[PDB]
């Protein structure tokens, strides 16, 4: 209910900017991400919901992370981080998107407005930990929360450049120091030293084979992998190449590198200097997504996405469980969308002998279903994901008595997998280490892991349409409700191909809907997935009204 002094020194910096035009904003997953250019007044309002998120919370740190990730050097974004290292709570969003479409000169009040409908304790001094990528706007967005947070007379620590998991990781560590489940030392330092040590124990009496040839897209990755090369142990032989790197060029940032560029047009970068066979991964701008790669014998491009990632550490947390003894008492399952291609699926139910959960798409969904596991691994195709630990999960691994040292080492193996995978964000640094791991365990060459199963042939359509909005899915998306009788005929078309299978689903933000389809042989998943296309189109094209 307070305070005179700050609102006028809200209203007072506020008066600083100029909202752009009439740009109207929205919270998405993420956050607020676009043209560095139009940013200013948006990360103001962050700063100050960060201000509150804290206050409503006890006071503990709350994170601000300033980045657009896959996106073109000119554009930035901001989002927030919840005290555990998890991404705002969902019904926060709103709350982002009012401060953001607000006139500034009402701005203030509209902060009053919040700390009354929220209930906030002014007691606490809000406390807000943050980091950015590379991008040139940066330094000038990093101004803006500051601005605003001196306004709200909040404390803050500026963590200079970090990659996105990197700003999880510390805000956990912060506000679980002193506590039962300590995530850490809050520093950059501490997160180096948390993956070499655990990296270390996983690795022990086994060898990585054949370098590794990193693709950095010229972002942040690239800087703290090579800080954290210096940490790593050195008998386990790991030999990271890395490649693009060129930070100081805000030009060069995710240009024609690194993973969203590789998964999304098939391809290694253009720049690339790496040799047949040659084991390679991409990171993206901010490191929280990573895929693998390798020129074949016959000098073809083979993607490794986040699926294939997906299924090769469920296959190595399966054969761990098993031998550790704990596989019965444990649940451990696979969360997908409905993206993920249907082999690898069906490597997971029948070769695996694990669940698969469909989910609906987009990390909160992923997530949330990935936690009703006590192991729950989930990946997305581009290369988000991580693998998630219950407290039971944790506990039995602790406290279960082995009996052989197999059982042992596999119950140590699994402990140590605990502290290198981040619980907070799907990290691509992390993850590297994971497959890095995974390979030395299982003997496997890029070529021997590709070989694990076959992909179906697939296509995926974006297909324009009048209005989004008749499009309403479920059943994990896998099904259209609406628009009446386009799912009967999905039905019907998928039918007609061997191992046929496709589905349609809104974007969510455009007034297009994608489809997807495969199918056996590349003819077929091609012609369903243009038959599906076509139906789209024409149930999504304006009806027509007639007269007399
Ligand atoms: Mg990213």
């Amino acid at each position: 209910m307070a305070s005179p002094a700050v609102r006028k020194a809200i209203s007072d910096a506020a008066l600083q900017y100029a909202k752009p035009e009439g740009k109207i904003f929205q919270y998405g997953t993420a956050g607020f991400r676009m043209k560095a250019d139009l940013l200013n007044t948006v990360v103001y309002a962050v700063g100050l919901l960060a201000t509150l998120r804290s206050k409503k919370l006890s006071g503990q740190w709350i994170g601000v992370m300033v980045t657009a990730s896959h996106n073109p050097a000119e554009d930035n974004g901001v989002k927030l981080v919840d005290p555990m290292g998890e991404m705002l709570e969902a019904e926060w969003e709103a709350y982002a998107t009012k401060l953001a479409n607000a006139p500034l000169e009402n701005i203030g009040d509209v902060y009053d407005e919040l700390v009354k409908e929220i209930d906030v304790s002014m007691e606490n001094p809000a406390r807000v930990v943050f980091a950015r990528d590379t991008r040139a706007s940066g330094s000038r967005l990093i101004g803006v929360l500051s601005a605003a947070l001196t306004a709200t007379e909040a404390e803050f620590i500026d963590m200079k450049f970090m990659t996105t998991p990197q700003l999880h990781y510390v805000v956990r560590c912060k506000n679980t120091l002193g506590t039962q489940y300590e995530y850490g030392e809050p520093t950059e330092q501490g997160y180096y030293e948390k993956l070499a040590a655990a990296f270390k124990r996983v690795m022990r009496g086994v060898k990585v084979k054949g370098s590794l040839t990193v693709d950095c897209a010229n972002g942040v990755g690239g800087p703290k992998l090579r800080e954290l090369i210096k940490y790593l142990p050195e008998d386990t032989g790991l030999d990271i190449k890395i490649v693009n790197d060129d930070v100081i060029n805000p030009d060069s940032l995710n240009f024609e590198c690194g993973a969203d560029y590789v998964k999304t047009k098939q391809r290694a970068p253009p720049s690339s200097k790496a040799s047949i066979l040659d084991r390679c991964a991409s990171l993206d701008g901010d490191a929280d997504r990573i895929l693998y790669y390798f020129l074949d014998e016959g000098n073809v491009f083979r993607l490794l996405d986040g699926d294939r990632i997906a299924t090769l550490a469920a296959s190595f947390i399966g054969d761990l469980a098993r031998s550790a003894g704990i596989a019965q008492k444990l649940k451990i399952g696979v969360v997908q969308t409905a993206y993920a291609n249907g082999s690898s699926t069906e490597y997971i139910e029948k070769v695996l002998k694990l669940p698969s959960v469909c989910t609906n798409t987009g990390v909160k969904h992923l997530h949330h279903a990935a936690m009703r596991f006590d192991v729950g691994v989930y990946f997305e195709a581009n290369g988000h994901g991580t693998i998630t630990f219950s407290e039971n999960a944790l506990k039995t691994i602790k406290n279960t008595e082995p009996q052989s040292p197999a059982q042992q080492r596999s119950l140590e193996c699994l402990q140590a997998l605990t502290d290198l995978i981040n619980q907070a964000v799907g990290d691509a640094i992390s993850d590297m280490l994971l497959v890095e791991a995974i390979l030395a365990h299982k003997g496997w060459t890029p070529k021997e892991w590709l070989a694990t199963y076959t992909d179906l042939p697939s296509r995926l359509v974006r297909v324009e349409v009048a209005e989004r909005s008749i499009f309403k899915a479920y059943d994990a998306e896998r099904k259209l409700e609406s628009p009446p009788g386009l799912q009967a005929k999905i039905d019907s078309l998928q039918s007609r191909y061997n191992k046929g299978r496709s589905f349609a689903r809104a974007s969510g933000t455009e007034d297009a809907v994608r489809v997807y389809a495969e199918a056996a042989s590349r003819s077929e998943a091609d012609d369903l997935a243009t038959r599906v296309a076509n139906a789209v189109r024409d149930a999504g094209t304006v009806k027509e009204i007639l007269q007399a």
